Parts: structure tokens; sequence; C-alpha cells
């Protein structure tokens, strides 16, 4: 047996090979099981009864071809390997200025006799958690391989209670469940709800990063790092001996991966502690991944605090298209000019030209506008491959003009191209559509991959369509564009290694909120689980919580009260920011929205205050460079009553503080507009309780005293 | 019911809708049935039953979703147009200076009461053939639909003799099979032999262009025209009622093609005729397609004659690949400079002068290299995505220098981008690899798509290779840039359209006969299917036609005499032809080598003068601008005696004639390098008894005599 042990002793991970030679490992915290024993292997698709060299010749030992699918078993145990890393980086932008790369490491060189070949299994164990990948070298027995399915096996030691949605491999964007690992077959039907593009694929099956609690007070994550040039890997559950395996994402023909040696499988995470404070804590995603690729990262990607035309569009206020008059169009024969504007298009000069204003007059960095160009008409569910060409605006769209206007207010306009899931169409028109970007002042861009995906047979999440979303940000980042890409595969950390990819949607966002709402506790479990591996552009801040003043035929109410609104600014982490919500509809609550404008984006520190999955995340955050603080706090169904303490503020100094909270019976249901602010001051000695209602939260802005003159009249809260 | 007659009143087509309203045709010959009543029509995909818009409600007809996907029957007809239709057009390069384009044309409009839909029948009938095509026009219920299958028969009037390769969604390799309709279901297995990338489909499956010689005396043609935004025909026998039916190349997933209108299918041709000859001479495939969409065309758009480093790779003499110490490569990572050479590597800077150096004493256009650029040694099989760069050479290819060297030749290098099936590898590199072509002298390239495409799922011809197979056609006219497409999907008469598609292979080509041989007869069928539609790059000219003295491993001989090499010049129509030994070779000949060098690439003028399926092609070719006569002749295994009348050259004038003929012992097997060259006056009454051995056949030159002294010495032959 081999043993690694964290380098704080509370993690030990042990392995060895059965009497079969399968690779089996097993994981203590604090001598509690958090892994029982789980084998690790794979099982590689047969090759080809008949294969030919150019010259027409066969030279393969045929009767190997069974025993070459095996990659499972039949391992001994060659040679280990031993380190330990202990270095620190700063992120271009994240949740602190430092992030610490400690771990033990333990490198286990596997040979399989029967094959003649070799793998390398790493594990890597922080006091936080572990994590391990396979790594095939280049050897004369194995060079191009393709995976049939990878069976790394995670055993629970108990039936922990879960918070996850169903596994599938075109969406993400379900609400989650929180039940006994025994009760999720039972519970799956009524999971999966309707969705423009999905492919569940086990009764059992769940996504990750899974997020469990146990009963003997353990905080379970199990998650992956580092997902490129390989399938996207979801979890299935055997609830008869509780134990969770890697089920990835097939193409086309059911294939699970086209490797070629060398090369690794992305990382796979078991994060753990007996404070769920510390799962949110965790960098080990991020630690995983190799370090940032852009050279000058720093000189050019920036936070984004934004609005835009897009609300309109998603109550149904308003169209993406241009015209209503036309059964279908064809890019480069229909002729806008000569159609009838349906009087709904939000994505016009003018109406761009207001949002802009309200943009500058309250310090956006940046103005999103939806249905700027040619195509919108045919967007949904047609599985169109010419959908889009990216470049060629509506008649009623003035680029220039808009571009001007904006860089003169000191406002940069966001890009969007939804791709309508046509990729081989996006690829065609991307260097024409990111030069187009770059000549008219675009420098962040806001993609969509919404229907099932053309090529047609693959998935969202499978590798094919993983080389094209981080192809899509290699070629921006050569740009210098920075990329938020919705639908695209959940985020495993790769930020770190291309610092322009500053955002995802890949789960339920606020725009469901419109199709029905997201669940109560939806934000006290998303950075739970969705968090893990990137930032989410959730776009937070809907101030009118009833969608039937956007719409009338909208009657879907937004889960939430204006205080937890505030907030998610704070408790749902993102260098991207939008206030999603129509300006006049803030220009009615602009007391509140002061908070908007003045929490940052950026961070020097990180506190978790408090953290309950599916119940309340209370987080204290730093301002980059300042010495500012701002809080935040989200509940569930039953509220949250806390009692802060704000001794993480500076000794000796003074503190304008601004409390933003759910006023007395506030409810996000009857009461959802109903909030206080008190402005007071704040020392490292104060203390308050505040109580988040149903669906409720509060924000807290806290700034430091610079001139005494602010302190005036104020009085210590 | 609806008559249509050919404007000589020799052909007849009768249109009717049956009893359930199924659209109904026949054709008629000379008062000989060509085609019995057979039906035409369409069935598609059923739609999802679950299909909702972005409101979250589905606004269809639930159901109409069963008689929607009904698209053959339960037709009435709303109305007929009639036309007439007279133009001559000049193709840029072709078999003759002008081509007449008469027909008679019928339009059908099909209303479909279930569905309340309509489609339109298009009929167009020549003195040679008749055409039809289905379109669908822009409605309220008509706009995007999948199809399932198209049902187009062409119901066979008996048992008649064909010219066949097995029905597959990969390669068109196949050698031809001769038979009775009746027969072609157990030859079928015998039939499809071993190849890198091939799915046949059934047992009577055939592809098209299909000829076939009824016991009535009649020639008939089966093929489509203008191949654009669809899925590839292949042809699928009822061999118990002969009865040929549409068969449509499918996706991944199983599906025939994405429509959208209005939009048509392609046409679809019975070429028929009492005289083979006339089969040749038939233009309707090109009269079928679009009229010239490249505007300067003729000022960039030239035939081209080349030679190249290419027969030493195929034979197995030398290697694509620059070293063989390595199990694999990785672009980018791999470095060649610390490679060793394998000592094969035939497309080095100093071999490809001296192939310069040849090219240009004797008169040709251009010089092919294979296997210049970095990943060859992975290019088989390997299902490589990321194999090609297109760009990057390999260390001993000097790209500047052979550039320079060529310029100053007055030679111009043919580019090579085999992309092993990669295909959005190849379309992520294009722009590059066209400027790259462009920056560097190249202005045509000849593709490969060797390998299953990639996307995994997707075949060679399908309606989404077809659109890659255009767009690259397009993007090079942008640059300029003429292309010749190996392994693409065979050609239908885009080249009208499109003149820069100068080349397909898309068939067997002499590779072949490398890799076993093609049989004696290939060449003698060819024109009366495979040409039906564009020229191929059939890379004829082997003058040793024993392979294995360029590789002892190699015994493969090539079924040909030399002088049958020779008339393949003008009986294997192409505006780009290519000498396919290396120099060495033809230094060795240099007396036969005579005729590859006068001979023409674009004509004035072609009369077929014999031509028989099977047996033998004798073609006789005026050389464009010039008063030049070529003449060839290829026979099969019985070989042939011609008895030439030479009535086509112009009276009063005198020819100066060179004819290389097989000699009387010649034979491909035994004596195919035995030939005779005489030279001689040749007027308008001069006649020649000629005879082309087994495998055999002969060519002559016959050049006006500009200056009496030419012909001082010279007798009448
Ligand atoms: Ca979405
Ligand atoms: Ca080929």
């Amino acid at each position: 047996q081999q043993k690694l042990t964290s380098p704080d002793n509370n993690l030990v991970m042990t392995f060895q090979v059965d009497s079969k030679g399968a690779p089996t490992y097993e994981l203590t915290y604090k001598n509690k099981v958090v892994i029982k024993p789980s084998t690790l292997g794979l099982e590689l698709k047969k090759e080809d009864n008949t294969r030919t060299d150019f010259d027409w010749v066969d030279r393969r030992d045929l009767t190997k071809l069974d025993s070459k699918t095996n990659l499972y078993d039949g391992f001994e145990v060659k040679d280990t390997q031993t380190a330990t890393f202990d270095e620190t980086w700063q992120p271009v932008w994240g949740e602190e200025k430092e992030i610490r790369n400690h771990y033990n490491e333990l490198a286990v060189t596997l040979y399989q006799p029967m094959n003649d070949r070799s793998i390398v299994i790493r594990f890597r164990l922080f006091n936080d958690g572990l994590g391990f990948r396979y790594e095939f070298p280049q050897q004369k027995s194995l060079n191009y391989f393709v995976i049939k399915e990878e069976h790394s096996q995670f055993g629970m030691n108990g039936d922990h209670i879960a918070f996850w949605i169903p596994g599938d491999y075109d969406t993400q964007e379900y609400d989650y469940t929180i039940s006994r690992l025994s009760e999720i077959r039972g519970l799956m039907k009524e999971a999966i709800t309707p969705n423009s593009s999905q492919t569940p694929f086990s009764q059992t099956g769940v996504q990750t990063a899974l997020m469990m609690k146990t009963d003997d007070g353990l905080y379970i994550n199990l998650h992956e790092a580092a997902l490129v040039d390989y399938s996207c890997m979801h979890l299935n559950l055997d609830d008869k001996n509780m134990v969770f395996e890697s089920w990835l994402t097939p193409d086309a023909k059911g294939d699970k991966g086209y490797m070629q040696t060398p090369c690794n499988t992305p990382w796979r995470t078991i994060i753990v502690s007996d404070d769920a404070r510390n799962i949110l804590a965790s960098r080990i995603t991020l630690n995983l991944n190799e370090p940032c690729k852009i050279a000058d990262a720093a000189s050019w990607v920036k936070p984004v605090k934004y609005i835009g035309v897009w609300w309109d569009m998603i109550t149904g206020k308003g169209s993406w298209a241009y015209t209503d008059e036309l059964t279908s169009v064809k890019l480069g024969e229909t002729d806008y000019s000569k159609t009838k504007p349906n009087g709904k298009h939000s994505a016009n000069t003018a109406n761009v030209k207001r949002y802009i204003d309200f943009a500058a007059a309250h310090g956006f960095d940046a103005v999103l506008v939806e249905g700027w160009n040619e195509g919108w008409e045919d967007w949904f569910g047609n599985s169109k491959d010419y959908v889009f060409d990216f470049v060629t605006p509506y008649p009623d769209f003035d680029v220039k003009e808009i571009h001007r206007y904006a860089a003169r207010k000191g406002i940069k306009m966001m890009m969007h191209h939804e791709t309508s899931a046509s990729v081989r169409n996006y690829e065609r028109h991307m260097d024409k559509a990111y030069q187009f970007m770059a000549d008219n002042g675009y420098n962040s861009v806001k993609s969509g991959y919404v229907g099932n995906i053309i090529p047609r047979g693959e998935h969202h999440y499978g590798q094919w369509m993983n080389n094209h979303y981080l192809y899509a940000v290699k070629k921006a980042a050569d740009y210098k564009i920075m990329v938020n890409a919705h639908e695209a595969t959940r985020p495993t950390g790769i930020c770190r290694t291309y610092p322009n990819l500053i955002g995802n949607e890949s789960a339920r966002g606020t725009e469901y909120e419109s199709f029905g709402g997201n669940k109560v506790y939806h934000t006290t479990i998303l950075p739970f689980t969705r968090l893990v591996g990137g930032p989410m552009d959730y776009t937070p801040g809907i101030f009118e919580t009833h969608c039937n003043k956007m719409n009338p035929a909208n009657n879907s109410q937004v889960r939430s009260t204006i205080a937890r609104q505030l907030a998610l600014y704070v408790t749902m982490y993102s260098p991207l920011q939008m206030a999603a919500d129509i300006p006049e509809n803030y220009e009615r609550f602009m007391d509140a929205f002061q908070f908007i404008k003045d929490v940052a984006l950026d961070w020097d520190e990180t506190n978790y205050l408090e953290a309950e999955p599916g119940e309340y995340i209370t987080i204290a955050r730093k301002a980059k460079d300042t010495d500012d603080w701002y809080v935040g706090c989200t509940a569930g169904e039953n509220g949250h009553t806390s009692k802060l303490v704000f001794d993480f503020l500076t000794p000796g100094k003074q503190y304008i503080a601004t409390v933003y909270a759910d006023a007395k019976d506030a409810d996000w249901k009857e009461n959802p507009q109903a909030y206080t602010i008190k402005k007071g001051i704040l020392t490292n000695k104060s203390k308050l309780n505040l109580h988040a209602a149903n669906g409720g939260g509060y924000a807290i802005s806290i700034k430091e005293v610079k001139d005494k003159s602010e302190a005036k009249g104020l009085k210590r809260l």
C-alpha cells in the first residue's frame, strides 16, 4: 500500500492495486472515511477488425484486440514518485490577491503486462481535498486510442444529502434538488424540466460539481479541473452501494474521447471539510490548472460592470427580431431595408443611446445589446446552419454612431454573438467577427449556443465542443478580446490559464426568473456547485420582480427581495456583473441602486462569514487596492438571522457603513420591495444583528473614512 | 395528363398524378420506352412531438404532425406552365467553344390539400434527354423541413446491361463491373473491394452517373446535376421490378437533408440515345447548372499541364514523411529540425528543383509536390484532428527558394492540401492556407480527404460535406485560386458556375494501378460515367508500367500499353493533365513523350469518332484557337480496329501528322512498351487503319502546315 498525507496531516489517501490489478484508492479526513475503497481505470474502444497501412498490409496482433480494450486492471505498481509543492501566485482577477498552491504529491506508474503498456496516476493532496488524474505516456504500445468509458469511482460512506441537478449532455439550466442519495432516482423525473436542448442519460445521473452534506458533519464536493482536450465528466450513481462513477459525454457515434499520447485526463477532485465555509474558500480547482498563458493579460483583461438591452427580450416586452412579417430569412438575400419594423425591436440606436446615458451617469463600464444583427427572426430551434454572420447590423442599429457615442461617454459596448448552436457557422465567421469587434471598439463578447448543436449529433459538452469553446477563447485572446460564453460547458478553472474567459452562464441564471422563476434557495447553492471552477454571469439586480410589469402576458415572478438582489453582487462572485433591470425601473429605487453603483468587482481578500448550502451564505470582501469592504447575505426559504462581528476591519480605523436590508415583514413573494437603508459608523468593535427574510438577504458597503467631513452627523450602528 | 416533347419530336415525357395523388412520369425515345411509369416525391422527417417557441408555448397542430411527413402523394395539379429555351454559351474551358442550351419545359404546380402546401416539379426535355427537379416555394406551411428519403423513381423497361460501381457514402474508387441489372446483387460482395473509407448501403445499390445498354439498342445514363445544398444521390435497385430509386446520403443522425424554402433539389437526369457517341456529346448536365458566378474568371482560370513529386510516394519508392523515428507527431510540439531524415523524403528542395528543370525544359505549366509540410508521419487512418496546418514546411523544403526558382523557369508550383479527412481542421486553417499560397506564388491546389470524415459520423458525400467542398471552392475563388479536389463528391456540372473547380478525382484513378491495378476496360467506361458532370484528374502518362521498378516490394502492373497512356490525354478529358511518371522514365522514351508535350488541354471542337462502353472510345479534338487536331483511342480487353476517316479536317489544307500506335505484338500485360511512331502528311481525304492492342490504343497529333518547309521529305500517310 502507498500512503499520501496532507500537509496538516488531517487527510490521508491510501492507494494499492487489488488481487486482479485494479487501481484502488481511499480517502479519510480527520479519521473519518470520505471516499471508501474505489477503483480507477478506463475501458477503451476496440480497434477495427481490419485496419491496413498505406501499403495495404495489417501488421497488428489480431489476438490482442480484446485485451487492448482493458485499461482498468491487470496493473502492477512499477514505480512511485513523491514531491511537495508550495508556491503562491496572483490571479489577474479573483476573490483574493494571492492564492497558495500547497500539496503533497504521489505519482504511481502502473504497468500492464498483458498489453505491454503503462500509465501514471498522479495524486495531489491538499489540506482541503484530493485531486487525481490519469497520464498516458508516449510509448510503442500506446499512441492513438479512443475512450469507451472512464471508470473513476467515488464511493460514499453513507446516504448523504446532496444538492444536485440532472446529469445532461446539453444543459445545466435546471433548478437544484436537495435530497438523500437514495432519493435521487425517484426525484429525477420531476427534476428534469423542459429545455431547448437537453439529453439526460440516467435515472441516477447528476452533474458536477456535486455538493453533499454527511450525517457525520462533513461537506464533500466532487468535481473536475482543467477540462481540456477531453469530454465533460458527469457522475452516475449506483444507489445500492452508494458509489458515484465518472460518466463522460459521448460524441455523435457514442464514443467518449479521442486521445493521442502523451496526454492526460482532466483532474478529478474531492474537496472536503467539516466547515462548509472551507468548501467555498478552496482553490484546489484553480491550483490544478496550468499557469496563465496570456503574457500581457494584466494589461488588457479587466472586470466589467454592465447593463444592457436584454431584459426587454427575455421578458417578452421587446424582441430580438427587427420584423415579424417574414416566415423565415436568408442572409444575403433578405433585404431588411424593405421589411416593416415590428415596433418591438429594442436594439435601435435611440434606445441604445439612452442605455449608454444611464450607464455613463452611474459609473458602469459597458452596455450589452442583443438583437443588433441580421438573422434573429430565425434564431430559435430551427437547427439553422447559416443563421448569423455576426457582422451585419439591422437597419435601425447604427454601429458607428453607437460606437462614437459610447466612446465619448466613456462606455464600452459589449458584443453579442448568439450562435443558435450553429458551430461550424460561427467558426467560419469568427475571424471576421472578432476583426469587426476590433474595428468598431468592442473588446468583450457575450456568446451563446442556444439549441441543439450543429454539427448535428454532437452534444454541448462533448470533446468536440469543448475544443470549440477553448478555440474561441484562445483566438479571442489573440485579438485582446474577453469572452463570456453562455450554454458552454461549465467551468473547471481554465480561467487561470486564459484570464480572458471572464464568464459563462452554464447554469440556471436570472433569465429563468422570467420563465417561471428559480428556486428560492438557488443562490445559496450555486457558490457551492457552479461557482467552483469559475465565475458566473448570473445577471442579478432585478428590482421590479413582477414580470407582468414588463410584459402583461408574463406572470413569472423573481423569487427574491430587492435586498437579496443587492447581496448577490457579493455572494455570487464574478469579475463580470450585470445590473439586469431596465433603467426606468432602477430610477424608481435609486436609493437601493446606490449599492450596485458602489460595489466593487475585484477583491484583495474574501472572508466567508457564514455558509450552509441551501440555507444561507454571508460573505465579506475587501475591494482590490482599497480599504473598503462589501458584505452580502443571501438566504433560503426560511430566511436567516446573522450576528455579524466586524473584527475583520482594521483596528483604529473608522468606516462609513450603509446597510441595505429587508424591512420588517419583507418576503420574496408577498412583499419583495420592502427594504430599509441605514447609514452610520462602523469599526472593528462593531456588532450588528440583521435578519434576511424568506428569499431575502442584505448588503453592506463599508468605506474607510478618508476625510473627517464624512462622518459628520453619523452615529455608530 | 400532360405531354412534353423534345425539340426534334423524338422524345416524349408524359406526366400525370395517379388515383392516390402521386406524381408520375414516363419517357419514350423514338417510340421506345426508356422510363416506365415512375413516381416522384419525398418523405419528410417527423417534427418532434414537443417543440416550443421562446415563450414556452407550442403553437402547432399536433394532429398534423403525422400527415406533414407525406410529400409523395395526395397531390392535385393546380397549375402548369410551359416554355422553350434556346441559347448558346461559352465555357471558360471545355470540349468545345460553344454549348447550346435548347429544351422545352413543363413546370407543374402540385397542391396537397391535407397539408395545405404546394411544390413544383420542373421538367426540361432536350433532344438527348430529360432533366427534372423539385422546387419548394416559401409558404406559410412549408419553411424548414428535413428530408427522410427522396423517392424519385427510374423504372427500366428491361434487364439492361449496366456499367456500375457499388453505392457508397464514402468512396467511388472501385473498379467497374459490367453485368445485367439482375446480376448486380450476386456480384456486389466481390465488387466492394477494401478502401480507407467506405460505407456501402445496399446489396443492389449503385452510384451515379450510372451507364446502361438495352437489348433494343438504347444507351441510357442516369445521373444528377447541380448538387448544391443537398445530399448526394445514389441509386438503389429493386431487382424484382427493375426500378431504380433515389437513395440520398445520410448525415450522422441518419437524416437526408436540411431544407429551408425557397429551395430546390438538384436536377435528376436521364440521357438517352441509340448512338453511344451521343451520350458523350451530351451537355445536359452542364446546361442544368447556374451560369458562371466568377465575373473575372477568364482573366485567371487557365488549364494546367503538370508533373510532380508524387509517383515516388504512391509506389512506395519514397515517402511523404520527413522522418521514421517517431511513433506520432504533434504540430507545434514536435521539433522536426531535431529528427533524423528517413532518407526517403522526396519533397526536398534539390529534388524539387530537378522536377522544375524537367517541367520547364519540356513546356509544362506546373509542378505538384506532396509531402512538403509538417505532419505526414500521421496522415493515414488515425482519425487525427489537428493533422496538418497547411503552411509549415519540413526542414528540407525551402518554400521561398523553390518559388524563386520556379518563377525563373516560368513554372508555377501546385499546392497540396491533403486534409486526411479532418474537415474542421482544414476550415480553421483555410484562410491562412490560401493566403500562404497567394504569398508564395501558388495559384492552384490539389486537396484531399483520405480517411473517415471528422466530424466523426458524417460521410464524404452528405449535405454537410457537400457544403464544405463548395465552401472551399468559393473561398478559393476569392483568392483567384483553382481547385482540384480528390475524394470529394463526384462532379455534377458545378464547374459551369465556378470554373475554378478544374478537377476532382472522385473515381478510381491511376494511383490504383499501383495498388493492384485498374481493370483493362476502365478508361472505356469513365467517359460514360464519371466524366459526366466534370473532368477527372486521372493522372495518366505512366511509361514504366511495372511498379516493381520503383519499389521492389510493389508487384502491381499498370494495365495499359504506352500508346494507350498517350491516348488518355485525348480520351480522358480534363483542363488539368498530369504526366505522372518520373522524369527518368520519360527520358527513356522521349520519342513517345513528344505527344504528351504537344497535346493541348482546351478545345474549340470535339468529334466522338467511335464509342462503345467497356470496349473502345476514339475521339478527335481541335485545339482551341488553332487549326490543329489531336486524336486518341483507348481500348478494352479485346483491343480495337479503327478505320479512321479524316474528313473532319479542313478541305485544301495540309497537315503534319504523327501517329503513336501499339506495335503489332503489343499487349498491356506481356508487351506494354512496344510502340511505333510514324510522321507524314494528312488531308481531309486521308484514311487510316489502326489497331489498338488488348489494353492498348493510339494517339495522333495533326498540326496544320504553316510553312511549306515543314513538310519537306514527308509523304502522305
Ligand atoms: Ca441561457
Ligand atoms: Ca485518392
